[PDB]
DNA sequence: CAACTGATACCGAGAAACC
DNA sequence: GGTTTCTCGGTATCAGTTG
């Protein structure tokens, strides 16, 4: 139970994802890159990495077993972030597009 | 456990399309497992889940608001957890038009 | 129907709530 | 002690939009 919140915090603190950064000292709001896969500025490795990391973490994707599908990984994390009460996107603040999310206690 | 019989009675009834026996031994059956849209036979397909909530007194006409999603859910959570039935995943078919799941009645 | 979306239907694991 | 429902935290499909 409650794997998403802790996992995403760990992924931000990890520093393995460029653009996945905190935006205040309290570690309560963060920015998340949201590049479109069609556009040219879409570096496949770096812009799909966090979604692939969430599919791997939950066992939905297994390397060398299943066909990669970045669009499904993207949709899975978005649907999860919308559903979860722990996160709330701040829309008035969302070439390098992104989203901003606040963590609620 | 009123489920295990309740179900053979509804199969032998045949009051539900897509809900058939698979052998003359009365031991393996199909149960339709369609995904709702926004509504396309929203009452023919919901009949079994309605029947189950009516039976177990979870839905009394004129007292509760109808709710197809939770009628199918309850019946499905019951069938999967039940010990009187097992699913034959190798024969289930969730990738066709008019899809279904196949179960076996274990004797006891 | 490529990628993407919100809204909604759906699912399984415990945790109750019944029987 | 034995079945069925309830909770919860996600995941999947629908009916479109290009977010």
């Amino acid at each position: 139970n409650g794997k998403l919140r802790q996992w995403l915090i760990d992924q931000i603190d990890s520093g393995k994802y460029p653009g996945l950064v905190w935006e205040n000292e309290e570690k309560s709001i963060f920015r998340i890159p949201w590049k479109h896969a069609g556009k040219q500025d879409y570096n496949r490795e770096e812009d799909a990495a966090l979604f692939k990391a969430w599919a791997l973490f939950k066992g939905k994707f297994r390397e060398g077993i299943d066909k990669p599908d970045p669009p499904t990984w993207k949709r899975r994390l978005r649907c999860a972030l919308n559903k979860s009460n722990d996160f709330e996107e701040l829309v008035e603040r969302s070439s390098d597009p992104y989203k901003v999310y606040r963590i609620v206690p």
